[PDB]
């Protein structure tokens, strides 16, 4: 059973980038749209009794991207693939994981029930919106984190990272920080709405670094910087791990007071950076392609939690 | 088939590295001398039907070195293990590879015979000396090269590295110093003795960097950063693969002017750090351990010859 | 056990002078083509209980000649012969000698196993292009220098050789021109790439001569010749031991500037000359006869490095 | 461990056949020649853990295509292929089998101890001249027949086959007609010379089928023809594995009797087609393809001996 | 063909005895270290069609003796020796000649394996250990007898020798005793342990005297002696062939109750004579000389088995 690399549309310089750090070319697959828009997908080789790994990241079209997963997921079982794996660097609906006083759905389980059913054995994702996300699932779930490369563009990025304060935005993401303000020696600080917010730990003549897993409107990292900015911060930094950029976050982020946005790159990023000069991307997709080969050959992934490969 | 990784007692710090890359553990095995100064091995584990790897380097006490690895992988063979790989990270006798109008042995040719004879069905090493002795074998070898892991370290040590010469301290090395030359685009000078040695290319208010794949006793790179001073350099430095440092080396580099001697730590070092400020030493268990992962797998080796893992 | 000297088709000239110079007459033997073009080998007289030398060099048809020279030395092993010796000129793919960072062959020790085992006892080879070669053998092997035999073309022929330069076309061959020159009490100049060479060494109003071990499409001794002409120097010659000419060599040469180009006669060259009034032959067969009756009578082969018998 | 399959220069459109019926595309190498006409090989895709077999005839330039046979083979082994297999479907030097009171070479094994130290591990052929070169070799030689396909052309092509007589052109070759007329329930004649020949079997008015392993020259079977026509038969055919047709063959077919001269794809013979209007070819790049497959598999590989796939 | 005898530094004056009962001088060699501790070895004469024999003993520095050893036999193979022979008066790595249920290595064989592959024909040595190391070899191997120099010794130092009794240390040497016992006509005892010892065999009033191949550290003759004059023996001696003599053996040997200890010069003994007073030497350099100079001239060396030369 050999490594199959199959891409879908959403983010096909990131699948090109896994298959050459794995020494692989891409899988032949035809994904195209019917006239009246139907998806269709055509694998052009034999994947039987192979192990195939199809990439989709839940960005851009995402109804139209999630539905080309599911179809190809399907092409490749009933073509009698040995084992199906969904690589999906940003995982689609995980914001909907609960439902919270609502008659609301809980989207992110109905598309685990989904990928579950077109028949997938395995998913590999990066920085789930909820680590919750994973019991939503029967099959494993390996959740990859940024957060090695993003130590690592830190160091060499930020010459005063060893004076920096690492932020959260919210109450909500405070462990992440926290976890990267261990890695670094570094002390963290926290920000909460009470329209004003309250910021806790100097930030004073000091480099401060919001933390994220995602940047969809840039409301909150927005508010955020602005207070940093009150509060006697030198320069303000931005790491997300998914910069979705939907909506105003492009002209935000232009007026907004970021030395830089940095962004991994989960989510295509170049016509965004063609509207800001401010985004930076750091690429994972040397801890995609290791995640990939790690599962093939057995070995650890959790290594991955902390070693850049 | 699984990876069992055994150390001799040459370089143990550079096993237990490799272990620890690799996820395993150390295999158990007993390495000792009888009274009357014979080897004794003993393996303290099961390797039948295992893909074994024996990492012995030729430094320290050689041939006492060299008749341990000889006798563990006889043992692993007659043990029923599936395969038997030496990871010599310095290649011993390598200098002894021709005959040149001299009643002298083949060494090399000698000792890859005996490795043979021992049973070895593979060799990983590092920088051999003259890659013809890869011809002196019948079973497959694989020369590594320490080349990605030193312009890493040019690049991030170096601060006017993309203004620096590469330097040759002979004629014969001039290949490999093209080579690093050609992937920092920088300019490449050659040293040759005509007691008197002639340098070719401008050095002037430029940083020198020697490059070499070994030092010994020193004379050759301690010569050469003389004349690079004499020519107007600004700061000389010398980095080699492999630290062999014997005899007056010690003595010698601290009475020079290196900036700094960078070695990989194909060979221990530590004792000659105590004894010279100005030794610094470059990793290469990294890629040691992708070669013997990428040999398990069945992966592509050579994607190491310009890759850093 | 006496001499029997046989000759391939390569070079049937030099198998003569050395049975003149020997006091013998050539083996009978016949060796033709089959009609479907495989080599047909057949011994005309008895070689059992005889040394036998088998006198063949790699050119012309180089795979030809080769598969004749192995055909010839199992003919003659299975015919019981006490030794076999192939006395091979110029060694056929010894520019293969290394795999160097590329999935090729290593064709020259695949040469020297195949001529171990069609059961050749002893090699006599004259300037190996990598003295390495002889440790891809496990039996003996005699590389002659043509040395002894240029300083004396050099000392007869050139008028002004007290005071010339020898230089060498590359950084790889400075060692033989340095020998050269020690033998000669003169200077010594190298010349390497950078389309541009650089020139170490004065050559303004003084002869040079360029050495190498051979000249096949000789676009390198062409270029050093031009940038020998351009530094000043007044006559400019080329020796080489083996002269191969294949391809544009003879149209490069003739547009040259070379004063002459002397090659040994290990390679039969009397159709290149019929082309190229620049080429002049040093007869070599002296130096291959005392090795052969040397090798016979167990006197010592390596007297020859220096002496011209 | 995958299929990988390579083609040398000498038959590639077999080749290309044969990677058709495996559902596989042709290795990349390249296989083409230096200026002074040494062999050279590069494989161009990574073959290490692989099974690799090297498709190569011993036909057109026997000596060049044998020795790029030979690199090929030794480039790949010491790329650490899992398994090194030679597919020879004409092998060279076959008819050099024995010396038979000649001081001649036994090239048949001296071709073989060659493949065996360049490192095959296996070889299959069609249709050894002797099969005691079987012997000649350690490792296992896997000798397919084309009797299988011969016997389906028969029946298909020769309306007459039920009363058709095989006749041997002969003594050497009897068993192999014996055997065709065993699975056709036919007469089988012999044909023996004593410039006269002698034929034993009736042949008067039933179609006669010349059989036999090769035409080289066609003498033998341009004189079988002429006896079988000259003992009344009515149509006279030719049906032989290997069409080597060198020499004087394609005028002597051309003005022979036959009604079509036979052969299989092991040999190249667009060429020979042109020129001889009774030259036809039966494809064998099916049980080469299934030989390859089932030795891949572990499967029956005898199986084929008497079944068409 | 001459002889040769060549020297290395394990057992100079061992060599220079043998080549004086030869008629010889020592062969000119150079055996020395590189800076870098490996071993340089120069043979400064032709050894062209000569019979070369190089005496090193396995003791003092044993790997690097045995290095040497390989080291200088491939350098006389390949300087084109007619015949090269190993005397090993004590064959190292002797006490490692099986596992017996252990993951052991095989070191004996290993080293036979080791000698064959250098190059030597043939192997001289004195009281191997176990005489099954003769078939680790493919080679021959002539093992001599110290017995006829013992049985000297004895009869013209021991007054009492017709009234001794020879005692084996344990169960496995017995075969040795009693062949002494035979050439002595006297009573033989054994001696072995149940940290006990049972000794079956009068020796009351009786001049005891152990025989063994080797004493290495001493407990076993020690030991044996403390027993044997327990059993009331009147002196006891020691007679060993190889002299090790490792670790604690010179106090213990010193505190024992030995009248003498008396063993061969196979290893040399200056310095433990220098410490140990009661250590004598039997010179077998007569027995050594007569085997190089029987097997030379093609006569008996079994001769020797029973006759002092
Ligand atoms: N794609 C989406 N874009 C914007 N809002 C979304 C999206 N999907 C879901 N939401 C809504 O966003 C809200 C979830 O917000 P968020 O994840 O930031 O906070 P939380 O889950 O309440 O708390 P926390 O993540 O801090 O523990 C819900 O009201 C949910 O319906
Ligand atoms: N361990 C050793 N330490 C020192 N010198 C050694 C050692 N082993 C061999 N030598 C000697 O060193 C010489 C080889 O030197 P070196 O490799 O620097 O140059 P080279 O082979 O002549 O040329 P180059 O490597 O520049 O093409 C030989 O004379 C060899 O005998
Ligand atoms: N017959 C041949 N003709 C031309 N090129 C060849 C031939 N055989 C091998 N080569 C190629 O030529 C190259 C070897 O070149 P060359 O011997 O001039 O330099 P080198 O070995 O790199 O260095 P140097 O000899 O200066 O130490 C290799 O790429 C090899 O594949
Ligand atoms: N390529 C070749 N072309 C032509 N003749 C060859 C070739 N190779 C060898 N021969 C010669 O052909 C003869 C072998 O002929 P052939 O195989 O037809 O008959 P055989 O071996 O004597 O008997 P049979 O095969 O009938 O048992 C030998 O003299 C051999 O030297
Ligand atoms: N150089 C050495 N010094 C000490 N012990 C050694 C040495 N080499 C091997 N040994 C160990 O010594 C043991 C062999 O002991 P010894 O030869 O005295 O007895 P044996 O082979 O069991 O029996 P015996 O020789 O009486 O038939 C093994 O365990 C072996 O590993
Ligand atoms: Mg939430
Ligand atoms: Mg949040
Ligand atoms: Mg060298
Ligand atoms: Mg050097
Ligand atoms: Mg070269
Ligand atoms: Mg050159
Ligand atoms: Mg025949
Ligand atoms: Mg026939
Ligand atoms: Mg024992
Ligand atoms: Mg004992």
């Amino acid at each position: 059973p050999n490594i199959k690399i199959f891409s879908g549309s959403s983010h096909q310089d990131l699948s090109q980038k896994i298959a050459d750090r794995l020494g692989l070319e891409l899988g032949k697959v035809v994904t195209k749209k019917f006239s009246n828009q139907e998806t269709c997908v055509e694998i052009g080789e034999s994947v039987r009794g192979e192990d195939v790994y199809i990439v989709q990241s839940g960005c851009g079209e995402i109804n139209d991207n999630l539905m080309e997963l599911l179809i190809m997921i399907n092409a490749c079982k009933i073509a009698s693939a040995s084992r199906v794996t969904a690589v999906i660097p940003c995982f689609p609906y995980a914001r909907q994981d609960k439902k919270d006083k609502s008659r609301a759905p809980i989207s992110a389980k109905l598309v685990a029930n989904m990928l579950s059913v077109a028949g997938a054995d395995h998913i590999i994702t990066m920085d789930l919106h909820a680590s919750q996300i994973q019991g939503f699932f029967d099959i494993p779930v390996d959740n990859l984190y940024a957060e090695p490369a993003v130590l690592k563009w830190i160091r060499e990025n930020i010459s005063e990272w060893r004076n920096c304060t690492i932020v959260s935005p919210d109450a909500g993401g405070a462990k992440r920080v926290t976890s990267i303000a261990d890695r670094l020696n570094v002390d963290f600080a926290l920000i909460h709405k009470e329209d004003r917010m309250v910021l806790v730990g100097d930030v004073k003549d000091r480099v401060a670094i919001l933390v994220d897993d995602m940047a969809d409107t840039c409301g909150t990292i927005c508010h955020a910087a602005d207070k940093l900015l009150s509060a006697g911060a030198t320069r303000v930094y931005a790491i997300l791990t998914h910069g979705i950029f939907s909506g105003p976050a492009i002209s935000r982020i232009n007026n907004a007071c970021f030395e830089a946005v940095v962004v991994t790159n989960t989510i295509p990023q170049e016509d965004k950076m063609k509207h800001c000069s401010k985004i930076q991307v750091i690429d994972i997709s040397m801890i995609l392609a290791e995640a990939i080969r790690r599962t093939h050959n057995g070995e650890s992934v959790s290594y991955l939690f902390s070693h850049v490969p």
